[PDB]
């Protein structure tokens, strides 16, 4: 299972040809999951779920897919509101799959297209696993903008590598994951023209009158399926009072919540991660 | 494995001979597991974890203990500080068994047992389970006493059949778990003589000197074991908002938090509960 | 000063025709300030500000109204959404008086009324001040129902005398506020047929398909004006973590708790709330 | 009013000799407040208070206290817990001036230092008034160390004119209070070589094995007298949830949040700040 193996792609319209990259594994498996990747500068579902798509494969019909603006994906320069703008997209590749109704696991960027997904096409989406997620979560004491969304507009603003090193240090609780090469390959995928186009629309898809299709906090209580809200003790950029509104309002919602743990879940805590989205997606 | 098959007593001292009953299953098993029940009027080890002793003797070997003033254990009519006085016990009985470092599975009252337990003697007590705990637990929002704990109080002041219901109501989410037989079987438990003393013994034990070592919210942040909190939502005797200092003071804390649950998280959450612990334990 | 000095009433039209009464005072002076009552059993404008409308009056130009169901207004025996319903009547209020743009002053019921208000008629709101407010209040950790509104619902079903007195028993803080007196009074007041009415035909409100604009909690981001939100660190009806949301939504925001408080804020601390009412609207 | 004016001095005995320098005001006044400012670098007395002393004069009798390591008081090169140690100073100033029993006003540092003389020494403290104070906050949500925090220990690492900048700026919600004079006095006096020995001997204070009476957290529900805490709902120093525990265990506590506020209350809400704390404590 490697970065080529699993490779594929595929066209979508949304307000024309959208083409998705994505990653494929456990083919031969009954039920299918749908992986979507956080948002930093350089991101991508490889990077985001290496250490558990292989794990999860031995379950699971893994797909994990490079969200618009990221990754192999169309980087557009004009986008609205970006959970949606990448829901409907994710619509139409389940639409051509012939996906029925799947279960979500997105961290952070990716829990807010989940979750967007989840509430605009009911029936599509079953359980979801949400790590660090933003759209419902809103941070009750944490003063906004964070140190971790900060970090990111500095770097939004001034690309530099030194800026990039100092937001991938939010990232973590054990900062010593942020290596060399950690920050050298990030910093190539991310300093693209293309990759700073989609960085540009982005920016300015938040000024769009659509706006308050982020703020999914005030929606979720219309969510019916089980949802499995993670989070790290140390997350600087989506902290944990932001999970409070979400975990009172879904009904069917369950939190957990590591200690000794940032932003990237899926990385730090990969074991404990893996063995309890597997458990909470019924072990296929 | 019955009540009775699993039966077991042991004397021990705590200024002077105090009987412990408990119950004993998965004997050719590897690690041993000491769970520590809830504090209700008539409670007891078997009909707390009946619903997890057998699952969790498949892996463990498991040492359910009733409590003294619980169960088949003394009801003396004098102790100070409840938990204090009861890791007394518990130690007694470790050094008895030849138990060295144990893993301790409490909920309510057994989770201040079993805190009280680790912070007393740190050399014996493992990986911690606790579930909906008393003295590490502190309100920050709900007004004490709660409406758990006023109901008890009233049970306590008129030992009534319909006292004793009220109780039991604020114990779970799903209040069809209250049947004729539960408030029955408890009430006539709860209304014998010995267990009346016990009761009176706990109420003055609240005045001592010692209250302080009720407090383990000062204190949790010395724990150095991987600790693992488990909360129900609706918890309505030891709220959510007491888990907060304990998730971030505790170095190697976890939260898990089940929506649509009470605070009997073992019963009401059987089986997610017992894979949480088994999986956090090791396996075995 | 004294109820029929003050007294005097209205006809506006709410899909129909109806009759607000009200209380006037400070005639002379410069600001209008409209106050919404609590809406407990047998509650009315007059008996909630007693200790603060004389105090206002020496400085503002007060009118405390009896919303629909309190009081001597008109208690039908159907409305929809109750804030929404009590909101149309109070902008009928106002065109009839030519009133402008006006600070708002209501605790629970009456604070989710002014709410509401502010959110249908955004010109005609100025700065508000909330104590434990309803409708914007969203108890994150607070299980539902809480016990002061089940206390509640509890006399609707039984309008025992005793059934009132132990929900106005966990109105406060001090206890000894609730007089037999006081018992008397409103049990008098409440157990008129025209009063179970109202009390039922909001009881079922409750079921409407409106039940959204209840949901006040999602919306008050959108409020423009300086908001005071006071409680009491002791609520048991609308708990202190009730006010998280809207602290942090609202921009313009303040909080004020106080300690060995209740939920009738303007009568255990009837100084502090009047000096600190009087100084957040102006001095007037 | 003016620095020397009001200027002071004593010599107290803290395991040896202690210069305090101190400010005096309303000597003509009945009733005696001790102010204790924040931990800054470069900070001082009378800067901190400047928009605050002469309103409080026309009052009460003002005491503004350099702390130990601030201002024109003795700058150690080593010392145990700080707020223990500037609570030494303070009680030997107290006795000296036959101080009976006197409320204190005190944000950040001072409010530790405030909070730790309170408990140490329980007869000569009343009424206190604490602005986003230390060691009696614990955050709950935020990741220590906060925002904050780290810039202020870049500094100590790195003393240069762009590190204290980055430091104030991240005190004020309103950044266009930090001017370019007023950062050139903070730097001015703060990299002295005095300056930063005491800025270092701090910084390692840190390690002590007396660390412990700097968690005041675990203590404050010993307090008695009546504590107004204070707090910018925009605090990246001491945010906002650190005020729970405090709130929650002093008995008789309040709270009062600032929205569009950081953490320097009685500078960027200096009017709201000076009429609360004037009537915290009795308008004197």
């Amino acid at each position: 299972l490697t970065f080529e193996s699993t490779s594929r792609f595929a066209e979508v319209d949304v307000d024309g040809p959208l083409k998705l990259h994505y990653h494929e594994a456990g083919v031969g498996n009954d039920q299918t999951v749908v992986l979507l990747h956080g948002g930093g500068p350089g991101a991508a579902s490889w990077t985001n779920f290496s250490r558990n798509i292989a794990v999860l494969a031995r379950h699971f019909h893994v797909l994990a897919v490079d969200q618009p603006g990221y990754g192999h994906s169309d980087k557009r320069a004009e986008h609205g509101q970006f959970n949606r703008y990448a829901a409907m997209a994710l619509k139409g590749l389940f639409d051509q799959l012939g996906l029925g109704r799947v279960p979500l696991v997105g961290n952070s960027l990716g829990g807010g297209t989940a979750v967007r997904f989840a509430l605009d096409y009911p029936a599509r989406a079953g359980r979801l696993v949400l790590m660090g997620p933003g759209g419902l979560s809103i941070n009750l004491f944490a003063p906004d903008p964070t140190e971790g969304v900060k970090r990111l507009s500095k770097f939004s603003v001034a690309p530099t590598r030194e800026n990039l090193e100092a937001f991938l240090r939010v990232m973590v609780y054990d900062k010593n994951l942020i290596t060399p090469e950690l920050v050298d390959q990030r910093f190539a995928l991310a300093s693209t023209p293309e990759s700073l186009t989609a960085t540009r629309a982005m920016g300015k898809s938040f000024a769009g009158a659509d706006f308050e299709a982020g703020m999914m906090w005030r929606e979720v209580y219309r969510l019916r399926q089980p949802v499995l809200l993670i989070w790290g003790r140390e997350d600087r950029v989506n902290p944990l009072d932001g999970a409070l509104v979400a975990l009172k309002t879904i009904p069917r919602a369950q939190l957990h919540v590591f200690g000794q743990c940032g932003h990237w879940v899926q990385v730090e805590k990969f074991d404990e991660f893996n063995k309890l989205t597997i458990e909470f997606l019924g072990g296929g």
